[PDB]
């Protein structure tokens, strides 16, 4: 890798945005060498299901000493789910274990799971505060630039980073967010349809109106180090549809200038 070789790849992000009526927020990291590749890195985005990768970190640190927390069972009922709730509408009165709710927020972006876990915690301030606590001062968990719900792709990368490669989280913590987070079920066409396909791919997808089309992770090439991976996109239209090709282009683009 090489300046030149980022100064190029960022201009291609650029002509990537050119393609659709919106903007393209990305950090790539090399975490070899701290070379980043980044394209509206600090605006604001709406941050949609990508903020369940901070709330399992906050759940996991609660866990910490008190591994057994991880089998506890949370029930709820019908009247508890809210949209789109593939995996908790299945398990309505005795409900799911907190592990399994963790399972089901990052792997397939269960939102009652959220909820439950955010209520765990004791409220979406409890995230926030979290947040704070691993050096991160730009994620909120409370639309025409309204900052609810927001961070910049550089805070996330940063954030996605300390918790994925670095210490945020203690080790055996660690270890368990970066296996659920291998394991997301949701992200077939977008990080992970860009980069090699010999690199592990641990991700979150987010999805939402205005085209908001989002994934966040580490990818971890065989022999080599990690490498940060943090895509916003959002746009003018409330209906345009989120584009998995363009956040795959990003990613590749990235992918391209760090080999």
């Amino acid at each position: 890798g090489s300046h030149m070789r980022n100064v190029a790849a960022e201009q291609q992000l650029r002509e990537l945005e050119s393609t659709f009526d919106g903007r393209l927020g990305f950090v790539a990291l090399d975490t070899a060498t701290g070379a980043r590749i980044a394209h509206r890195a600090d605006e604001r985005f709406p941050f949609c299901s990508t903020f369940k990768t901070m709330l399992s970190a906050a759940v996991l640190a609660r866990s910490a000493g008190d591994a057994a927390l991880l089998q506890r069972r949370i029930p709820y009922a019908k009247r508890d789910l809210v949209r789109y709730s593939p995996i908790t509408e299945k398990h309505v009165g005795a409900g799911m274990t907190v592990a399994e709710l963790c399972a089901a927020t990052l792997q397939y972006s269960d939102n009652t799971a959220a909820n439950l876990l955010i209520a765990l915690l004791g409220g979406p301030q409890a995230v926030t505060a979290y947040a704070r606590s691993i050096g991160d001062a730009t994620f909120r968990l409370d639309l025409p630039g309204d900052e609810r719900d927001t961070t910049t792709p550089a805070a996330m990368a940063a954030s996605v980073r300390r918790l994925l490669v670095g210490d945020a989280l203690g080790t055996a913590q660690r270890a368990q967010l970066n296996a659920w987070m291998l394991g997301n079920k949701t992200g077939d066409a977008r990080i992970r349809a860009g980069v090699p396909a010999g690199w592990r791919v641990a991700d979150k997808t987010g999805t939402g109106d205005y085209g908001t089309g989002n994934d966040i992770g580490v990818a971890y090439p065989p022999d080599r180090a990690p490498i940060v991976f943090v895509v916003y996109t959002t746009m003018r239209s409330r209906n345009a549809q989120a584009r998995d090709d363009v956040i795959a282009s990003a990613a590749r683009i990235a992918a391209r200038a760090f080999v």
